[PDB]
């Protein structure tokens, strides 16, 4: 028996833990995955000296913990086997494939992570706010009050994640790109650093944020928190919440301890599901919410009929570019060069404080020293210069989020022939209208690796605005990127596989009224009809959004915890 | 000040820790890498429920922690850049490439791991003994005594690693392959399970061994070892051992703390280098042993002239096969089948104890139940059947090691069209003659990511026996694999990139006499001339070997620790 | 190239490759319909795909 | 050096070339359709013995060239299709279409 049980140790479960552990509740958290980040539990796996000296290797960490959600039956023909080798005469269900899944209506890129800290052990740490157009209402019919509430919640969420907008301010590459885009779109669009949940520790090391930054996940009481009560139980699959007959309260959480193999019940006053947008939905459907099995309008669900409908996933377009000659030359515009590199007389100088100069003295000092100390190198950019981290945020006239940066999630073999200092990534993210017909559903016959109902998608990007904007977004990336350089062969402009982006929303969506707003939870993230069941995560977000969703989910979680603190009393200690 | 300092927390450093911590020495261990395996420090990263349900993902873990040793300057032509993109007019040194390295005399596949537990956090756990022909002598001119000494040491090493030869005995696939090969080579060759450092915990989970199994790496004193003294210091680059002027003793270890950035000296009575075959050599050369820079016979080293010469790396050939129809049919040979799958009357039965039957009752029960419970599946092998783990060990008439198995280190995109139950890997490992001209050397101008002398290889597989055997080995794999099935398209018979195998030896090789045996350390792993400096690892092994080397290195380490225990006194506690 | 330019495949089964990186604006069918001269009679697993 | 080894295939009644009664080819003729598998038994055993023979023989000349590793080619690439209108002495006894003068 606990006051609060939290299912999942990602950043949203850790928001609940931070708030409720600190308010004096006796809290248990369960995660199906295991401790994986070193002694700081749930921390970012990129925070090792070795990864930040070898950042192109971190893609492997990401791939090693992303398990595909739904893989259709494979129908590739291999007809070069030896005649002696066994073969079936059909494309039978094999290798964990989902025979429920239509390959042409999938989110094939969707994947999940089962590790303590969830996906925050690997994420990019981009934490923009949503503007009004992307954001669910929290206050009706008072836009200024709605704005104020979101400001309060986002400010707190940014403190929990340690979001900032200046960690890359000393990068030549970053400023080169930022300034060029600002000049080219003079006035029409604004560019800034991507807001990043990160703290720079040195010129070559950034402590990226994670679940661990939100809550350190150490069992309590302990020496630094002697009056707090928290236990984390890894390798525990949560399987079901038990409803009372009234459908007004949850009475227990059924768990499966994966090490001992045993199944148990856990009692709490408050149950919080933060297993991610897929797995929250799976747990609820396994518990009698929504409808199990292939959708069937001749059998409508008794509870939460919009659960698993109106799902959204963003369109993602990507390319990389190779910096233009004009931009590279501009880095060294303040330099006077005499002689030829490698000779006795070679000299690269700048007149400091000359205001015929384009750059600050710090920039020019970096460049001069690189040029003098590495005369065999043909570029003016220092070797350890950090990557660009640039955005123009979503606006009505460009309704997509943008990142102009270097991401550790590379999508192809990493090329080695072109100097890495020249390369910039472009990722533009589109917003998807919620539609009832877009669904996440769970099989009544097929099970996943943990013996739970197999997830199945029925998804297409909506016709209309979603599709038109997606193609306008692609064009915008082609036009904007060209101001910085031409495309890099092997990273030409492309749409990524649906759901690779991992910004799935709306699977258990929020609204004011269950029926009118086709929703599952209220603005306190409380499941309609239930006193003591709350859902956290991106699954709550009911709108068409392009920006990265986690900060918005965390903000909703903070609001949810206010409701809990006001309506449930911590047990005596 | 410590009694013993150990550089590196791989399985060989942990052998030294196990032996010396337990004998009451005050021990410090430094590793340049960080804690990465969860709460069990230095443990195998495959020991998570999630990886063993998704084993094809573990390749990513391996790739994410293998950093190439020496990458030659890239000369690929990309001529499809936009005219606006910057480009150099030469193939200049970029992206961390090593301009010292001849691309045609490299071990391009060689890589290192910088993580607590070293490569044992990811390894395959194959731990065969070497036979006489592969093994260095420990006793001269008394082969039976030599045998006895190796038996004693290997027995102890096998206890430390928890090596066994029965963990796969209940696999249908394993036994199918094993038995077929035994029959086909009736008498001529013997097949057995690969010896594996592993303990099966359930039919679907194996606790693979690692450094952590050898020594748990927890600081001591602690509750379970209250009279022991050990500290592990991760994120500490060891840079130099300081020689006294006599070249008879090491007086300190120079370290660089990578978090604080500070450099310190550490004093011990005994210094143990277990940084791996590359990095032991780098540390020694950085300390004044051997010769820094491009080899030059007009400037012979004052100390350890054979350091970094006589290096060996194994040839590796690989393929995968798809099980033959005849073998698949044999799984179900004891079954009577009536009706057609999916109908009311379908029946798969066996007569238990009939000794017209080919298989034991347990096998037939597994098959019957799979066939009855999964009538839509066309194969008789159960879904969770473990992989084959088969070897015929090196012999004079087939002087290569073999593994007929499923390894988590896949080398290509994992194919999805052919059922995984059908697939078997084949890896044959050849022995390489030590030759003085095969060298690992370190640049006097180029530095690696940790500001240490850049490693450079000058390597070719020797002409003569090595090359002839390598090609005979390839042919042997082609002939043997054909008894099980035809090749799998996309995994056709091939030599792997030189050094991918990661069995590099001989970089600081062992022998009885420094000059006569062209060696660096004696049979106690003590560096000649030095009272208190010991080297552990594969770098010690001076012979041409085909089998996996770690168990042999650990056995040498056990012997080294006997010498230490007999010649150095632990400080009072 | 001469050889390839004059070898016309005898029987090509219906293609079932999934391309899911098209733009949302591009037309697509909801099935693997008979297209590009493929032979819907042909079992892809009992063919001489190289015959030409 | 290239290595190409060619195996013999037992004739079996079940291996067929047939023509569609609905689908037509580019010249508006009945579309050809194959129903073919290499026979179990001798054909398949020999094919795999042939592969092994190529691996053993080629090794006396040199190692494989990366990108041209030992492989079976797509069925029928070889273009040595036979027996579609086969010869024999007696139509029924020898399951055939033409006599030894190639007369139908
Ligand atoms: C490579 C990558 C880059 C990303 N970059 C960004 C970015 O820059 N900005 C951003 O906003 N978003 C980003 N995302 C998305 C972001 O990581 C997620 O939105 C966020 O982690 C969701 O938090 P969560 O706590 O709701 O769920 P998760 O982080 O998914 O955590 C859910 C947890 O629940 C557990 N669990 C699941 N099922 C069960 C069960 N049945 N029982 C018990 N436990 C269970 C899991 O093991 C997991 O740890 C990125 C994701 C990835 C992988
Ligand atoms: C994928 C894979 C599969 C393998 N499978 C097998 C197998 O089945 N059987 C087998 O016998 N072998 C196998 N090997 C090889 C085996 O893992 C190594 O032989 C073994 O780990 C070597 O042990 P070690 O302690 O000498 O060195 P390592 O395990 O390399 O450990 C050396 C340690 O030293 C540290 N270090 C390096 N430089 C410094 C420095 N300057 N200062 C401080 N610390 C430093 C490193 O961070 C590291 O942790 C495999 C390896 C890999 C990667
Ligand atoms: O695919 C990588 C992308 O993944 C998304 O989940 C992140 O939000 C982006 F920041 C990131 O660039
Ligand atoms: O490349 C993988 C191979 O790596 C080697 O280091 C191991 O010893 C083998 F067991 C393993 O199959
Ligand atoms: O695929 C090419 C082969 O084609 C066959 O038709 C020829 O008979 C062979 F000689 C030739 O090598």
């Amino acid at each position: 028996k606990y006051d609060v049980v939290i299912v999942g140790s990602g950043p949203i479960g850790c928001t609940y833990a931070r708030e409720l552990v600190g308010a004096g509740y006796k809290v248990a958290m369960f995660d199906i995955g295991e401790i994986d980040s070193g002694l700081k539990i749930g921390a970012h796996k990129k925070n090792t000296v070795e990864y930040q000296k070898n950042i192109d290797k971190f893609v492997n960490v990401i791939q090693g913990q992303l398990m595909s959600v739904s893989v259709p039956v494979n129908t590739l023909v291999v007809d070069t086997l030896s005649p002696t080798s066994w073969q079936a005469s059909t494309f039978f269900v094999r290798n964990g494939s989902n025979p429920e899944q239509d390959p042409l209506r999938n989110l094939s890129g969707q994947a999940v992570t089962r590790v303590v800290g969830g996906m925050s052990t690997a994420w990019t740490c981009a934490t923009p706010r949503f503007d009004r157009e992307q954001r669910p209402l929290l206050v009706k019919d008072d836009a200024d009050a709605d704005d104020a509430e979101w400001d309060r919640l986002y400010t707190k969420a940014e403190s929990y994640f340690q979001t900032g907008t200046d960690q890359f301010k000393e990068s030549i590459r970053h400023n080169l790109v930022l300034n060029k885009l600002t000049e080219e779109y003079k006035g029409q669009r604004d560019f800034q650093q991507i807001p990043l949940a990160a703290t720079r520790r040195s010129p070559t090391f950034v402590e990226w944020s994670s679940a661990n930054t939100v809550f350190d996940l150490q069992n309590r009481p302990n020496t630094d928190a002697p009056e707090e009560r928290f236990n984390l139980f890894p390798a525990v699959a949560c399987e079901r919440v038990v409803r009372n007959a009234l459908n007004s309260e949850i009475e227990s959480l059924h768990i499966h301890d994966l090490i001992s193999g045993d199944r148990f019940e856990i009692k709490a006053d408050v149950y919080v599901l933060t297993a991610g947008a897929v797995h929250n939905t799976q747990l609820l459907v396994n518990s009698g919410f929504g409808q199990l099995g292939r959708p069937n309008p001749a059998n409508p669900p008794e509870l939460l009929p919009s659960l698993g409908s109106y799902i959204t996933e963003q369109s993602l377009v990507f390319c990389q570019t190779v910096m233009s000659t004009e931009l590279i030359d501009s880095v060294k515009s303040d330099m006077t060069i005499r002689g030829t590199p490698g000779e006795l007389t070679y000299s690269v100088t700048y007149t400091p404080g000359a205001s015929t100069n384009k750059h600050p003295d710090w920039w020019n000092e970096k460049v001069k020293n690189h040029m003098m100390q590495h005369q065999e190198d043909p570029l003016p950019i220092p070797f350890e210069d950090p990557e660009p981290q640039v955005t123009t945020l979503f606006q009505p006239s460009h309704p997509w989020h943008t990142q102009i940066h270097r991401d550790a999630f590379s999508y192809g073999a990493v090329q080695q022939s072109i100097d890495s200092r020249l390369i910039v990534d472009w990722r533009f993210f589109g917003r998807t209208e919620p539609k009832e017909e877009n669904k996440l559903w769970f099989s009544d016959k097929i099970t996943d690796a943990y013996n739970m109902p197999q997830p199945t998608f029925d998804f297409r990007f909506p016709a209309g605005r979603t599709s038109k904007e997606a193609e306008d977004m692609m064009t915008d990336m082609c036009v904007m990127s060209a101001k910085i350089g031409g495309f890099l062969p092997g990273s030409l402009p492309q749409f990524m596989e649906p759901g690779l982006v991992l910004h799935l929303g709306g699977t258990h969506r929020m609204g004011f009224d269950e029926k009118e707003d086709n929703c599952c939870v209220n603005t306190d993230s409380r499941v309609f009809g239930f006193k003591n069941l709350f859902l956290g995560g991106c699954g709550n977000i009911p709108t068409a959004y392009g920006a990265n969703p986690t900060l918005t989910a965390m903000s909703l979680a903070i609001k949810s915890c206010e409701y809990i603190k006001q309506n449930f009393t911590p047990s005596p200690f």
